[PDB]
């Protein structure tokens, strides 16, 4: 039945996927997230991928390229869509498991739609947070309630750090990110239990649809690279999250105190080319006989294989810009997504058929490695 439509792949699951944005409150300390969810309507595939010019300006700043690159990126990618139905109604059905997703350094909430849409197509609600810790290439917020209804945006761009700042600011940021993940969860749970919430963005989607929609027993946190460190910090702080999946986690931000505080299952899915010994050693600090830990490495992949820019360009250009690895981008994301589904079934107790991919958790595939290729004897 399935066939190619958008550059970013459609979900492999049985459900069509809707998408909307939620900001509450309006401030630099409020929650900002992009929601993906099972929808009934299948037509539209009309969610704009990068919805504001300032994100392209932010990406240029993050890349350290000349100011005009922002304009060029906007020209190239400003009309790009992702295969989700903008503001489509939530599919009625059984309570849905929930994932809170954390983006990497230089990213923002909309850049992991291949992951969000795949999860939603298999029956998850996914809340992709936008962080206000100055790790996003760009984000926005407002000065007051009137500026929200008026729409005078204040933009906040990635903070570049001096070496002496790395050694404390990254930790401050990961703690803020964990707070933001827990706060996003609380916001979604408030909406689930019927607390009125006023979206600071004016959008068609009525949040009251989400009343009684969440399976409060089946909540996980997933994140890429800074987001992988965020997974670990969040699990250590918030037991409402029952398991975590870290995608090419970047471990540098984390303090030593976190490891002993994570009873929950944790899955590391790594790229072949990003990882390095100092990082792997910190992953190993998470291992203990009393804790469930799994690790796989995707053969021929780079850290950008987890993010949507891996689909944005052709093979040759993508490889040159290190947006693509040697492996095909759909092969890689399918492995990550299927292994994730199996892990989530196992540790959230889902009554689905994702256990068909149990072997992927063990790295048993021609394009996977159990554990790591990195040596640190
Ligand atoms: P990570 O947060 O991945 C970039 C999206 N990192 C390499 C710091």
């Amino acid at each position: 039945a399935s066939f190619g439509q958008t550059k970013i792949p459609r979900g492999n699951g049985p459900y069509s996927v809707g998408c909307t944005d939620l900001m509450f409150d309006h401030t630099n300390k409020g929650t900002f997230l992009r929601l993906y969810y099972p929808s009934q309507d299948n037509d539209r595939l009309d969610t704009l991928w990068i919805p504001n010019k300032e994100y392209f300006w932010g990406l240029s700043k993050f890349l350290g390229t000349h100011w005009l690159m922002g304009n060029i990126l906007r020209l190239l990618f400003g009309s790009m869509t992702t295969p989700a139905n903008w503001n489509s109604p939530l599919r009625p059905g059984e309570k849905y498991p929930l994932v809170v997703f954390s983006h990497g350094l230089g990213a923002f909430r909309t850049l992991y739609s291949a992951i969000g849409i795949d999860l939603a197509s298999h029956g998850f609600i996914v809340a992709a947070v936008e962080h206000r810790d100055r790790s996003a290439s760009a984000t926005y917020y407002f000065k007051d309630q009137s500026a929200a209804e008026i729409g005078d945006k204040s933009w906040l761009y990635l903070r570049t750090l001096k070496q002496e700042e790395e050694t404390h600011i990254r930790n401050e940021q990961v703690r803020q990110r964990a707070k933001e993940c827990s706060q996003a969860l609380s916001l979604i749970l408030d909406i689930d239990h019927g607390k009125p919430v006023k979206n600071a963005l004016d959008l068609k989607f009525d949040m009251e649809q989400l009343k009684d929609s969440i399976d409060r027993e089946k909540i996980a946190v997933i994140g890429h690279s800074f987001g992988g460190a965020t997974v670990i910090q969040t699990l250590s702080e918030d037991q409402r999250f029952r398991c975590g999946i870290a995608l090419d986690a970047w471990m540098f931000p984390l303090g030593d105190e976190v490891y002993s505080r994570i009873p929950q299952p944790l899955f590391f899915i790594n790229s072949e080319y990003f990882q390095y010994p100092a990082n792997i050693i910190k992953m190993k600090k998470c291992y203990s006989p009393d804790k469930e830990r799994k690790m796989i490495t995707i053969r021929g992949s780079v850290h950008q294989n987890f993010a949507d820019f891996t689909f944005a360009t052709g093979k040759i250009i993508g490889h040159m810009l290190k947006l693509k690895g040697d492996i095909d981008s759909n092969v890689a994301i399918d492995l990550s997504n299927k292994a994730s589904l199996a892990f989530l079934q196992k540790h959230l107790g889902l009554h689905k058929d994702f256990d068909q991919w149990d072997c992927l958790i063990e790295g048993d595939d021609e394009n996977l490695i159990p554990g790591t290729n990195i040596n640190t004897t």
